C-alpha cells in the first residue's frame, strides 16, 4: 500500500486537484467530463466515466455500474483524502459512491467538501450530499470525517481553492509516517475511532485543523484528537477528547510548515453549518419567491389549434 | 452565584468577616496570638507540607466542620465548654473558649477549617460555565463584506 | 478633558442638535453651508468648511484638508458622541472623517447615524458610508458602535429627531461619571472592547439602548453591555454578552429618567438592515427602470449644425 492516496471529484475536485500536481501519482481524479481538465493535469490520473457527457439524481443511474471500474484504478493506501463540492451534480455523487467503496475497505480516511451557496440547486444539492454522508456513516457504521468549507459570499473560489490545498498539505503530511510516536494504527484509530469507542454513534463528524493549542482547545465537544509539534518541550494536554494521540515532528522533515498542528474531529458543529445554508437560502428564496405573475395575453376566444398556432 | 445579589454575597461575606474579627480579638480561653498565627502560618512549624493556596471554612456546627475534606488546621471557639469535642483529621488543631459577657459572641460554636483540596473543584466550575457560555456565543459566523476590489477606497477608507 | 463632547454633521445633525442646544458648549456642529443653521444653535459651536457653499465624492477633496482644523476645535474629552445622516453628501462625510480623527485619539465614542431612504441616492450614500464605517473599523483596529435609526416610510423626521436626541440624552447620562461602580475606564473597555479582547475583530456594530431586561436579552449575539440600575435589588445578571458592567443609578441625579438603562453592543444585526435597504431600493428602482423612451424626433434628414441649431 502507498502512504495516503488522494481523490478528487467534480469540477471542484479537479481544479483544487491541480493545485496538487506536485504529488503526482498520488493523485486520482473523476469526473463526468472535460470541462476541468488542464494540461497539468497530466502530472496526475484522470479518469472520465462514460456515456455521461448539475443534477444528481440523472447523474446516479449513469455512473453508479461504473464505480466498482473507477475502484479498481484506486491503489490500496494506508490513507486516503477524498475531495469535492457538495453543491454540484458530478463531484457530489462520485465522490460519496468512491466514499462509500473506501469504508468498504475498512480505510481511514477524511474529506474536504465544498459547501457551494449560488442558488437553491446548490443548497439543495448541499444538504442532500451532507444527509449522503450521514446515511453512509449509518450503512458502514463508520464516522464520516470532513472539513467542511462554505463559498462565503465574496471570496474567490480560487482563494477557497488554495486554502483547501494547503490543509490537504496538512494531512498529508500527518500521515508521512516520518513522525516520532505516530504509528499508522494511531492514525486509523483516531478518524475510525468507533472501531475501539463501540458507544459512540458514528455519524457525519467535521475535521478542524488548528495550529494553536487555543485554536484547538475551543474546538466544541472534541471527540479525537491528533497533535504534531515539531518542539517536544511544547507538548501540552488539553481538551477533553475521547481519543487523544501525539507525533513529533522532524526539524530535517521539509514538509514540516508549523511547529504545531492539531487536528481535531468532533460533530455537534455540522448543525449549525446546516441551520446557516438553510436560513441563507430561505432568505433568497423568499425575496425571489414572493412573485406574481400577470393574466394570461390570451381568452378561450382564440381559435389555438394541437400545436397552439394562432392563425 | 447566579441569581444572587451582590448585596446578599456582600452581607454574607460581612458576617463571616466579623466571625474572623472576633476570632482574633485576643479575649478567648486558651486561645494565644502564637496559637492563631500557627494555624493560619502552618507550614512554619510543619514544614513538610506545601505552602499553596487554601480555602477557609467557616462553620458553626461540628458537624459541617467534620465535613470539610482533607483539612490541614483547624480552630474551634466555643462558648459552652461541655461542647468541646476534638474531632476531625487535621494536622494542627487548637480550641479557644468564648465569653458569654464577649457582646461579639454571635454564635454558640465557630470552627475555622483550613484544607487545599477543595480550590481545584471550584476553579473547574468556573472554567466549564465559561466555556458553556462562550460555546454559546462562540459558534458564530459573520458574512461576507459589503465591498468589493471594485470601489475605490482612499487611505481614510472613504468612498466617493 | 470634559465629560463628554458631542459632534454632529450636515443637515441632519444641525436638525438634531436643535433638541440639544440645553448641552451647550458641549455640543459642536460641523457643515459646509448654514441652510441648517438656525437661531437657537447661537447657544452651541458651529463650525462650518470654506468653499463648499449630496455628493460625497464631490465634497471630500475640499473638506479632507480642512479636518485637522476642525479637530483644533473639538476639545479632548473622556467621551463623544458623533451624530449624521447616512443618506447625504456632508454629515455622511464629515461625520467619518471626524470619526477617523476620534479613533486616532484613542478615544471611547458611539455614533447616531440616520439611514436614510428617500431616493436611491440616499440609498447609495447609506450604503457607502456603512462601508467607510467598516473601513475605519478595520484600519483603526476599533469597533465603530453606532445606534441606526432607519427613515421608516410615512414617520416625519420630526419623530425621528425626538427619538435620536432623547436616546443622545441616554448616552449623556450614562457617562456622566455620577453613578456607582461605574469607571471612565468601565465605559472606555465597554465600547473599546477589543482593547482588551484581542481575538475579537473590530467593525461596525450596533448600539441597541433599552429600558427592561426583556428588551436587552433579545439583543442577537451580544458582545458588550452595560447595565444602569435606579433600583440595585433589580440587578440581574442577564444575557451572554463578552464583556458587562452595571452602574447604579442616583436618585437626586436630575437627569435620571429611567429605572433601569441597558446598552447593549452586537453586530450581528447591521447585516439584515443593509439588506432591508437595498432590497426596498432594488423594488423601487425596478419600478422606476422597467422604462422605455420612444424614438429620436429627428432624422439624418434634417440639417443640425454645430449648436444643434436646426434652420
Ligand atoms: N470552492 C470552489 N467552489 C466551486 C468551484 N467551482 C464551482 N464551485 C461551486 O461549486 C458548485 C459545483 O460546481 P462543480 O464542483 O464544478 O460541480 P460538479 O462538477 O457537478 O461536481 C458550483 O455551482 C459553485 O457554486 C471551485 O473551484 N472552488
Ligand atoms: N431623520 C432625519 N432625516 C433627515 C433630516 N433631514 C434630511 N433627512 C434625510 O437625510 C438625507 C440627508 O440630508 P442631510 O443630513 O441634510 O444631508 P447633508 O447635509 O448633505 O449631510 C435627506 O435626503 C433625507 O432623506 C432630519 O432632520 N431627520
Ligand atoms: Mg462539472
Ligand atoms: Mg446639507
Amino acid at each position: 500500500p502507498v502512504k495516503v492516496c488522494l481523490i478528487f471529484a467534480g469540477g471542484t475536485g479537479m481544479n483544487v486537484a491541480t493545485k496538487l500536481v506536485d504529488l503526482g501519482e498520488a493523485v486520482h481524479c473523476f469526473d463526468t467530463c472535460d470541462k476541468n481538465v488542464v494540461d497539468v493535469h497530466r502530472s496526475v490520473n484522470v479518469t472520465l466515466t462514460k456515456g455521461t457527457r448539475g443534477n444528481r439524481k440523472v447523474i446516479l443511474p449513469l455512473v453508479r455500474p461504473q464505480i466498482p471500474a473507477l475502484m479498481d484504478t484506486i491503489p490500496e493506501a494506508d490513507f486516503y483524502i477524498v475531495c469535492y463540492s457538495l453543491g454540484g451534480g458530478s463531484g457530489s455523487v462520485l465522490g460519496p459512491l468512491i466514499t462509500g467503496q473506501l469504508a468498504d475497505r475498512k480505510a481511514s480516511f477524511v474529506s474536504f467538501v465544498v459547501g457551494a451557496m449560488e442558488s437553491t440547486d446548490n443548497l439543495g444539492n448541499d444538504i442532500d450530499t451532507m444527509k449522503t454522508l450521514e446515511a453512509i456513516a449509518v450503512n458502514k457504521h463508520l464516522p464520516i470525517v470532513v472539513n467542511y468549507v462554505p463559498n462565503t459570499q465574496g471570496r474567490s473560489y480560487e482563494s477557497i481553492n488554495d486554502e483547501i490545498a494547503e490543509k490537504i498539505r496538512k494531512v498529508v503530511l500527518l500521515v508521512n509516517q516520518n513522525h516520532g510516536r505516530l504509528d499508522v494504527h494511531d492514525v486509523a484509530n483516531w478518524v475510525r475511532f468507533t472501531d475501539k469507542h463501540n458507544y459512540l454513534i458514528p455519524q457525519v463528524c467535521e475535521l478542524h485543523i488548528e495550529t494553536t493549542r487555543k485554536d484547538a482547545e475551543n474546538v466544541p465537544e472534541a471527540i479525537s484528537q491528533l497533535s504534531l509539534y515539531l518542539d517536544p518541550s511544547k507538548e501540552v494536554a488539553f481538551g477533553t477528547p475521547i481519543y487523544r494521540k501525539v507525533g513529533i515532528m522532524k526539524v530535517d522533515d521539509l514538509d514540516v510548515t508549523d511547529d504545531q498542528i492539531h487536528f481535531v474531529i468532533n460533530s455537534v458543529g455540522v448543525v449549525e453549518i446546516m441551520k446557516t445554508i438553510t436560513d441563507s437560502k430561505l432568505e433568497m428564496t423568499r425575496q425571489q419567491s414572493k412573485f406574481t405573475q400577470r393574466n394570461p395575453i390570451i381568452d378561450a376566444d382564440d381559435n389555438v389549434d394541437e400545436d397552439g398556432m394562432v392563425v
